[PDB]
């Protein structure tokens, strides 16, 4: 009988519910350094009670970024910056704190949303020379990528090691490889992106070849018992794109290799997708790979109620439910969970005054003696 | 007409709405410095909408801190601290920031809510004596205030200043006195706790004589353009001290001395009691301040729900509404305000995909594209 605020476990880490902050790009970097805002809206993320953060796409390289404000990883300036604001997230939460480490491939030199997330071409004062499996572009009439060669591969192996070892050096708990968002590892799995002749395309084993390098460099490079997974889109929603079916394959295939997760989300590599949007819209594939493959699976996308949260686990859905646009909305949607549901969270002393008279058990070890 | 997201005005300080965060004490302040917390908790409040921000009681000497860890601004280095949690607040938001500037009195040399609040003794481990307007504990049993004289009462006068300066130079843009919560200046005000004989204790004009020194300090030294205000207890809950026609007195006093405002606290009456009570205001004493005086009234409210809060504006028993629980436990408590009563916030772009489906022009000048 799985309820959302059992504790559980990924890998060897333990956490204090089945809630996780997903990973959610603020574009406010500057040169990859993390500013005062990450420490703002990090900060602010740890205080939630929920179990798991994640850290958003955080480049390994310059040229991985999606946007020239991307978080980043990848010098030491990134990591010192980074640091900072991990100290202060530290003092003041015991959250499990994990990154998502993220290469955009064709759709990095992007601009931020607000700024209608157009290309940026490499002629342009912001913008950069991208690479990508193939030198297709994302939407028709880009800048075309560059088509990888074997030392650019290469190049990309090393840089995801090199952020993870930063990574673990932060003291950071988990990573997340992003396999998702057609973003460079999508890109290679989908044949909408991967037009490759190589063992690098083609089949499914060759579309999956270089994402499970990625994934293998960086469990062999991050220590060991701390976990390391992926996020995946499970489908293309276009016709002869990426499915269900190379998701599950991709995710036996993820547990053999010692992932300690899947996070299944959906979608982003072609403008022509046809995404049936709507609550839980998201959950039949993590119910899937969940029930094929085993591993601890967590599901996503339009969950904002602490009742329909708890339904997907209560109905072995997903193992973690990830909210993102919710705590966004609600910085405090795990307190007001554990409200509505009977249950505790952790939460800093300076806001244990603030929840409604009857809650006297909201707060864990909350005390005014 | 008056609603809940009108934008409002304060001496000339434009406020978006007429939502006011309270001064709420973190107890999270080194040597009265700011720290981390004040950036994030700050940072929070500063992106919520709300069209004021006012920064929690703000010590004006070491003294006169409720705890060892309160903010303070009595130094170089709470200068510094607080200049950094600001310049971010900066960066990100338009809210107008203000400060609270404040001294304890007797209550002062005590611990945080979660160590119990009590008193730490002047000889224990961070203990210190505390003053007062009269030598006489605001409990039994607890160490007594030295009552103050002549050069205690203008040192409190010059840290006033002081602070009032640092503040103005760290480019905050208004000041509320605090004098209220039985703190020094409210000490002064009610006969409960000022038994002085000279020309500070006695009449009611001599126990409003210090914190008018205190606010006239306050007001001739911060930048004219800027307001400055007080904030003052409705009434005590007990006889013989504090009450609603001493606040409507010291509120006409404020009035004719250039105060932008006046902040009433409920007296002790939340609203739960105050609707069930003759023509059933939320907030009677700020009504009844504001009807005759006729100053910019902020009135506490000890209200969670949007539509609690339009009342207050709608039945004309305050200008602004200050809250101070409900924004801990939801900070983006003017965001779920304005969806429900059809209005508008800002919100900083790095959130502006967090609007719920149902909704649409939530946050103002909002736009999104992807590739
Ligand atoms: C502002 C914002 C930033 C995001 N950044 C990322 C990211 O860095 N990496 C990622 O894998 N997904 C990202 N996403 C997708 C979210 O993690 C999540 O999967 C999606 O918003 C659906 O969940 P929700 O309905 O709970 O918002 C982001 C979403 C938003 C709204």
């Amino acid at each position: 009988m799985p309820h959302l605020f059992d504790p559980y476990r990924i890998g060897n880490l333990e956490l204090a519910n089945r809630i996780a902050i997903a990973p959610m790009c603020q574009y406010s970097a500057q040169e990859g350094n993390a500013t005062d805002w990450h420490m703002i809206h990090l900060g602010q993320m740890a205080l939630s009670g929920a179990g798991l953060l994640i850290i958003e796409a955080t480049a390994v390289s310059p040229e991985g970024r999606i946007t020239p404000t991307d978080l980043g990883l990848y010098n030491d300036a990134n990591e010192a910056a980074l640091g900072r604001v991990l100290g202060a997230v530290r003092n003041h939460s015991p959250i499990a704190v994990t990154i998502q480490l993220a290469h955009a491939g064709r759709k990095a030199s992007s601009e931020a949303p607000w700024d209608g997330g157009g290309q940026i071409r490499p002629d342009q004062p912001r913008g950069w020379q991208t690479f990508a499996p193939s030198a297709v572009p994302h939407a028709a009439g880009e800048v075309p990528p560059a088509a990888l060669d074997k030392a650019g591969m290469k190049k990309i192996r090393d840089d995801f090691v090199a952020a993870a070892k930063r990574a673990a050096r932060l003291g950071i708990e988990g990573i997340e490889v992003h396999g998702a968002h057609g973003y460079l590892l999508h890109q290679f799995l989908s044949p909408i992106a991967n037009h490759r002749t190589d063992e690098y395309g083609g089949s499914l084993e060759n579309r999956m070849r270089f994402p499970l390098e990625v994934f293998d460099a960086v469990r062999e490079a991050f220590p060991a018992e701390r976990p390391v997974w992926m996020r995946v889109s499970a489908t293309d929603w276009v016709p002869n794109g990426w499915d269900i079916e190379g998701t599950i394959a991709l995710s036996h295939e993820l547990k053999a290799r010692g992932s300690a997760a899947v996070h299944v989300s959906t979608g982003g590599v072609s403008p022509q997708q046809a995404i049936k949007i709507g609550p839980g819209y998201q959950v039949p594939y993590a119910q899937r790979v969940k029930a094929e493959v085993g591993l601890p699976t967590m599901a996503v996308g339009l969950i904002t109620e602490a009742e329909q949260a708890e339904a997907i686990i209560a109905n072995n859905e997903a193992d973690i439910i990830s909210i993102a646009r919710a705590m966004l909305y609600d910085p405090r949607w795990p307190w007001h969970a554990a409200a509505k549901l009977g249950a505790s969270v952790n939460a800093p002393k300076q806001y244990w005054r603030s929840q409604p008279r009857g809650l006297e058990k909201l707060f864990k070890d909350a005390h005014f003696g």
